[PDB]
């Protein structure tokens, strides 16, 4: 078995899939209903990006807490099952946190397969970037 160069296979299949960007529903504070938004990572997966009625991201530096919404008991075998998704972040000049919240489309064409897969890509990610450093060398060990 081969210990590997750089990044981790295993969690590279994914980037594909963060990056390819999927479509869920985004609830704003102030909107009780939600609409249908596009959930993308950037170039280096540090930052995530929003298309819709208007231009919007979420920088993953301000990002703090980062969990997903499962509806409860599981209906198959072991999976990466969610239907749902939360992240909490602040931004600067307003007051208090913001979360957003991610939920599969019921729409004929959603792609549950890339979307639900997308949902716990992210998580997974998001644990390596607390969890363990980035970048190996500018740390302070």
């Amino acid at each position: 078995g081969s210990s590997g160069s750089s990044g981790a296979e295993f969690y590279d299949k994914q980037l594909k899939v963060l990056l390819s960007g999927a479509t869920f529903l985004v609830t704003f504070g102030n909107s009780e209903k939600p609409e249908t938004m596009t959930c993308r990572l950037s170039n280096n997966q540090r930052y995530l990006f929003l298309d819709g009625d208007s231009h919007y991201e979420i920088e993953i530096v301000h990002i703090s807490t980062v969990q997903i919404l499962t509806e409860g008991f599981p209906p198959g075998g072991g999976n990466a099952r969610a239907t749902g998704m939360f992240l909490q972040y602040t931004v600067p000049g307003t007051e208090g946190v913001t979360q957003l919240k991610l939920t599969v489309v019921e729409d004929v064409t959603v792609g549950r397969r890339q979307a639900v897969a997308w949902l716990v890509a992210m998580h997974k990610a998001a644990k390596l970037l607390y969890e363990s450093r980035d970048q190996s060398g500018p740390s302070s060990g």
